[PDB]
């Protein structure tokens, strides 16, 4: 975790986390992690421009006691090298809902049953401009 | 800090950090810490409504290897219990500049000669709602 790390977030079900940043002009990939701590992530949100054998694909996963879950890939890639992008995340007992920069929404299943999200971390080719907590 | 803790901020000289939060309805005092880590703070920003023998006074200090420096007190207190408040902070080699909710500005000397601020923490009667980087 070499980008921003925030802890003690106490983000509750139905509350909105908003992250705005600028995608690097030569971006390969970037990451937003949410969960309890670095080893227990309800969401690893990983847009891949050209990385790990994916092109223009969002890969999401969970991490439970340091172990990756099953990957989920999306049908849409509303990111552009160089461009500002905002991502909004909420959750309930069943899913996280991720709203992307073109307003497209997808759900990622809530695997860890967290009562609250206490940890967020950013990494890769995305410079954070702001974060809002409900 | 029961409040938000952020690390890897990489805030550079001349960049503006904007922190917006909610002052608790019955607020006694709150803290914003900036520096290298919890033991090495270029700014401990401590508005005291009624705490530690101060009434409606901003106390600022530095912390160097765990040691509190010489306290600085301000003549102005533009905070109200049960309100939103924003503080904006920048620095150079000589001083931090703190801009308060009514636009009042004061300087606090840069005693640790930090060339980046990597650590922020909130504590006490203030819930961080938003953080912006320039
Ligand atoms: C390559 O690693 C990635 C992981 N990764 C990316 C990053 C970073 N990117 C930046 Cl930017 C900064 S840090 N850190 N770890 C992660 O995205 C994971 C999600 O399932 O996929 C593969 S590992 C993996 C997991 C499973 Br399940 C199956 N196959 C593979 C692979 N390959
Ligand atoms: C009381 O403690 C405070 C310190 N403090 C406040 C908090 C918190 N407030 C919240 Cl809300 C959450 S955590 N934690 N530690 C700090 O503000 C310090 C600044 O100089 O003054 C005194 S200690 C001190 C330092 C010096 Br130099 C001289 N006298 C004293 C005292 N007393």
């Amino acid at each position: 975790a070499c980008g921003l790390v925030a802890s003690n977030l106490n983000l509750k079900p139905g509350e909105c986390l908003r992250v705005r940043g600028e995608v690097a002009p030569d971006a390969k990939s970037f990451v937003l992690n949410l969960g309890k701590d670095s080893n227990n992530l309800c969401l690893h949100f990983n847009p891949r421009f050209n990385a790990h054998g994916d092109a223009n694909t969002i890969v999401c996963n969970s991490k439970d006691g340091g172990a990756w879950g099953t990957e989920q890939r999306e049908a849409v890639f509303p990111f552009q090298p160089g461009s500002v992008a905002e991502v909004c995340i909420t959750f309930d007992q069943a899913n996280l809902t991720v709203k992307l920069p073109d307003g497209y929404e997808f759900k990622f299943p809530n695997r860890l049953n967290l009562e609250a999200i206490n940890y967020m971390a950013a990494d890769g080719d995305f410079k954070i401009k702001c974060v809002a907590f409900d």
